[PDB]
């Protein structure tokens, strides 16, 4: 019975993926999707291209709706009618909408045809995860849509500079992205909800603190810890709940707008909050780690160069820079961390680096690479540890 | 070890894949992708729904270049290098292209980083199927693009008015969807090109032409099979294959620059092209089948009533109307018959239809179901055999 | 591929039981002999009857070779003709030999055609275990050979008398059969090593010792556990080893030569070794649990209950009488509780018991269940608390 | 869920099996025992040595008594009752005997505890498979019991001689194995209904005998095929079946009382029966085709050569003798085939022989491989191809 074949398939993948860790089960995802690209017909392949499009705006529209959030906290399963009637949209529409995200799982559809809530609705009802979803929609998407014919016009031009790429014919602008999002209201409300969604797992899995500490003394009144761009404050926040008891400061640098975000969710003591522009030299001087946790991929080489030269003034030799960021492998690079490089590079100008690219980079400003500390798999994010060459 | 039960599950599912038939490989990839949706963790669904949609664009690209054609009749691998050299492509560039297209095998790479067609390489170079994709990316991304704000600015209505839905914003027109294609060139060319790919399989794989032909006379002159927007006429072709001492008149309908465009691949003789409209009276009359397949899920009710309603007049009691379409269940739909519903909603003002709701359809005609023959698995087509009531 | 496939379900099934538990892990090894069973051909089926039990002969010739343990203990793979020079066989006789073992995996031949320890192997080098296989070979292969011809001659009876069964033709002998091993010194020596045979799981491990007690009282001298044919005492250890401050008398019951030889590995406090017969009355007197652990099973009912009615005068209204054996389903019966009884029948006239068959059993005696509680699965192996009717 | 994932694994190996061919299927089942004996635990496998030996005890009592073919006509499930009354047995010994048997699949038990048959009953069914069990249990298991004690009795001798092997101590003579077989009734009706039992496939599936013909020509009055100790002739019926006008005479040779038996079943022409005891000179001569199938490994060298140099003599250029026999490989030898070589060592003194084996002993005869014919897979059988030298 293909039924029972295909139920057999699941449960034991399903066993596998219970049985392994975080990491053997993306393996396991990755391999789902490849089996799935490689056995699908021809016609199949161009109905997935055709159609998966669909979900962003599907979601985008049970976003407005509100409908995940409802459909999360409810404790039975409720008919199409009554999701239509309590979130205020027409009958057919709402009992299409959701036999397509049925489908997709964005919602469970139940053998009466009432309908529950996933694991995919319940992402989207948290607050930073539909506002990525929302990014992709809204920021994106038009700037994917124009690449195309961007690059047609222009006789497919290697991209370098943030201030000639796609974004700049999807928005209609000739400013760089990072300051025409300054100037819009909806985006930058929706960016900064972007700002609290924390990855898991992070940098401190792995990161052998004590082993790169090693005879640094916070005496007097030095700084371990220097978060460049901490957006939040997380990465200080977490090292100081891992290392509770460890001396020295710990200092999130961002902009004012955004410290004054923070302030609500930081610690009432421990961390400093230091508004620094980091195209300005760094006034922290002497610092263990300066730490740039996913700034320098929006940012084409010669930008991310001038970020890390307004470091590498203020390095004594026990300083280290460490960049937590993508470390794509040189072959076989996983669709999130390719995928990634097309749309920053269509929006920013900016690129993915291997590891030679960062070390090529890091040269530049004068700085070697002393250990490498990955904590994701199998795509690539790793804190580099530089040093003063 | 990780990496081994990842290789033992494809493994085991590609044998399990080729030992089936294209019917049970259909379901295990629907079950492949229900299992990477129940198996991701909430950033994967963000980066999934953010991801997925740069692979149109980067077909669009690689169509653009003439990438997969070239890719496919390369007889050694080629390098990034070669490749940019050859297609006109900035060499940082067509490397970034690879990679990424590498990692959604849209083509593949070796172990010296060297580029193969894959069979995604080998469909993209097909004329009809290459404009599937490009038909996505230039008609169906737009509509789906202006879905969410269209719906939210008209409080979510029920949408069933082809010059009224999400068509109208996203082209900034008053026309709808057909008629607006129809002023534009180079969108009515890949329409054209889209009309050479021919599904498999087709309706005379289950249909029971004897049992429903029975003791049915062709003289003097009536027609045993009248294809109505019959496009290049494969459903004509395949029946005179399949049957060719099988008496009566067999007609391609279409409007004239369709027929124009069949007249290659038509046989030289036994199958008629008629220039007709089918907003217009049926000028074949008693035919045993009036043959409509892919026609009328592109109109809402209203218009698809019409349609009907000009061929009924022209029926005798041995007449048959054979809608070959969707007929998507009432529970458990699957993504590629609920994706396609909300498409032709936001283009066209359509929807797919039940069985249910397609004999409701009928039945205002005039007409009965007679007999249901479906020919594909588990997404639903189905020849539908109509009688007047 | 055929290989790929196989080594691919190897992996898999591999990876699905490293990640169960003890239980689960049998449950699979029960599924793959199932799975063996149907998929084998006819002929297969009367090969694998032909040669199955050419294991236990040829284990036993490793045995007196001492092959196993040597193996055992060997630091690099050695070649047959180290084996055989090493221990004193003909070297045409090792390679023969350790082919077939390599086979039955009962050694592992390396690529290089030598020779390693295997699972098994260091299995059947562990005194006990060595002892077990022996046990098969002298004493159970001969009733077994003995049976069919038995059953025939006597018209199929139902065996009840440990004197008139298969034992009898297959030793020429009117005795029953634990009577005649104790006249054989070989015999009866390799039981003795058999008793050193731990089981694990063991009953402490489900048994709620603490709801067993409640109030129950051990002053001035009362028994807390007495084990009655306790062997090594394994049971005493256990207890004293997971209970050590609950207070009572341990007393390990056997006959003389056993205590002796049970003396070496008792704890030097703690475990009393009283000299007891268990077909004579029971001396401690109102003991909270007299404790009978794959006893009872190897006695016909008639002297079943004989060994019970030497209990019960001796209990209280507290004391209870823990039968810890077999309790194979009513239906659905795996092969090594099916197998066992068979093999007990043909040796010692009994029989393994269900549930309703214990309690049956156990009411002639005047006692009546409390509690079962399971801690082997999926064959059953329970302790049983029965109190005074 | 344990059993969930069981059941799946199941239908899983299930799905694999059926899809593949038979050679495909034999490679899965030794897979499955593999996995079996790596995951036991050293209580399990001294459970399996103790009681894997009473299928063959139990399968003898259910032949005794007629079960398996009285269960393999039943057309519905039958009572442990109903079968003990109808059989002639005792009502609990029936039903502890089909318990047992329901464990190892020789029967099923149903649900509501009853039995039907299996494909392990239908094969017991059939009497020359019923007569290999048999001959296992009464000839196979004597010596196989023998064999250790033999070999520490002799000090572990190679054993190369028909006539000093453990046959002589399991049944208390001084003649061979074949010799002493003659003089005994029951035995020799057994062996009698050996014959009949035709191995599937044969050598006939990938024999090139066109290719192997060459220009050999029938003509006068020469023999294709001379099938020495051919039995029941099965190698002359399918020659003649598959190749039914090659001209040229089909032999069939061995002794009077084989002949008289295989009339019955033999064409009633196209086949001549020839009286000749293989240890004497061949009669016919310069036959293409001298054929010995599954002869020569009953046979120690001296007398195995013997057999050739009877033949040799009759040979001219373009005779070959065609060695039909196992060929096990020089490493990884499977259970099936280094299994028979420890029985045939045991019973005949013989053993099986490798390629380069086969080749010293044909040498030994003036002969010279030609080529070999594998035609079961994963246990090698062959039909080996010899020249003179
Ligand atoms: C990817 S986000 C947050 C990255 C942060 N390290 C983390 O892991 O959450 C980039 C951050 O850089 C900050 N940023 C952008 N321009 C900046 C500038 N010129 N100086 C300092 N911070 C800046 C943004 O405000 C935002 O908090
Ligand atoms: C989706 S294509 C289907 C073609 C065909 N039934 C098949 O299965 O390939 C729709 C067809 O309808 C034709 N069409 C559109 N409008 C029409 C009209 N008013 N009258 C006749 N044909 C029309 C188009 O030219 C096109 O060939
Ligand atoms: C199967 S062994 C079981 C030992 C112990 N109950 C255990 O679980 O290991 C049976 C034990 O019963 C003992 N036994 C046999 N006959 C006995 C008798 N008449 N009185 C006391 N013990 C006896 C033997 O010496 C042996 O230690
Ligand atoms: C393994 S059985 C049958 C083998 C046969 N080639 C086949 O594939 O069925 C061995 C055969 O050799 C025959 N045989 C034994 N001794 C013989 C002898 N001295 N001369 C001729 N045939 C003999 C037996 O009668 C029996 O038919
Ligand atoms: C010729 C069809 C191409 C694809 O667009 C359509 C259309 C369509 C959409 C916009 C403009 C004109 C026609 C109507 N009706 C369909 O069914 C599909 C499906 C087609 C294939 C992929 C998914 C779509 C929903
Ligand atoms: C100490 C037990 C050894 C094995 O023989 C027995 C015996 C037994 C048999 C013959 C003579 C004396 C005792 C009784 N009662 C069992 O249960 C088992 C099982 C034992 C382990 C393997 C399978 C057997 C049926
Ligand atoms: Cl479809
Ligand atoms: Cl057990
Ligand atoms: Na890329
Ligand atoms: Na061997």
């Amino acid at each position: 019975s293909n039924a029972e074949t295909v139920a057999a398939i699941k449960t034991l993948i399903q066993q596998l993926a219970q049985s392994t860790d975080q990491f053997g089960r993306a393996e396991i995802n990755d391999a789902l999707r490849e089996l799935q690209y490689s056995l699908e017909t021809p016609f199949d392949t161009v109905m997935r291209m055709s159609l998966d499009t669909a979900q962003v705006a599907v979601a985008r529209i049970g976003s407005d709706l509100g409908l995940f959030k409802h459909l999360s906290q409810c404790a039975s399963p409720q008919s199409a009618e009554e999701l239509a009637d309590h979130l205020g949209c027409g009958r057919e529409l709402m009992s299409r909408l959701l036999r397509y995200m049925a489908s997709v799982r964005m919602v469970q559809q139940t053998d009466d045809i009432k309908y529950i809530s996933s694991n995919i609705t319940q992402t989207l009802a948290v607050p930073g995860l539909e506002a990525g979803m929302r990014h992709a929609f809204e920021n994106l998407w038009p700037v994917l849509m124009a690449l195309p014919d961007f690059l047609a016009e222009r006789k497919y031009p290697d991209i370098v500079d943030a201030k000639d790429t796609a974004f700049q014919k999807a928005f209609n602008t000739d400013q760089d992205c990072f300051h025409w999002l300054a100037t819009q209201p909806t985006r930058i409300a929706n960016f900064k909800v972007l700002l609290t969604d924390e990855r898991t797992p992070n940098f401190l899995s792995t990161f052998p603190l004590e082993k790169e500490l090693g005879s640094w003394s916070a005496e007097p009144e030095k700084a371990l810890f220097v978060d460049i761009g901490g957006g939040m404050g997380h990465a200080c926040i977490r090292l100081r709940e891992k290392y509770p008891n460890q001396p020295g400061r710990v200092i999130l640098q961002d902009l004012p707008p955004v410290l004054q975000a923070a302030q609500a969710t930081l610690p009432l003591s421990g961390i400093e909050s230091m508004p620094h522009n980091f195209h300005t030299p760094q006034p922290v001087q002497g610092a263990k780690f300066y730490f740039l946790r996913l700034i320098l991929r929006d940012f084409p080489d010669h930008q991310a160069l001038e970020i890390l030269q307004n470091i590498v003034p203020a390095m004594d030799a026990e300083s280290r820079i460490v960049i937590d960021d993508g470390v794509p492998p040189e072959k076989g690079a996983r669709w999130a961390e390719t995928g990634t490089d097309i749309c920053i590079m269509s929006a920013l100008g900016s690129k993915e680096r291997t590891q030679r690219q960062w070390e090529e980079l890091a040269a530049k400003a004068g700085l070697q690479l002393q250990a490498l500390y990955q904590y994701t798999w199998p795509v690539v994010n790793a804190a580099m540890v530089f040093s003063l060459q």
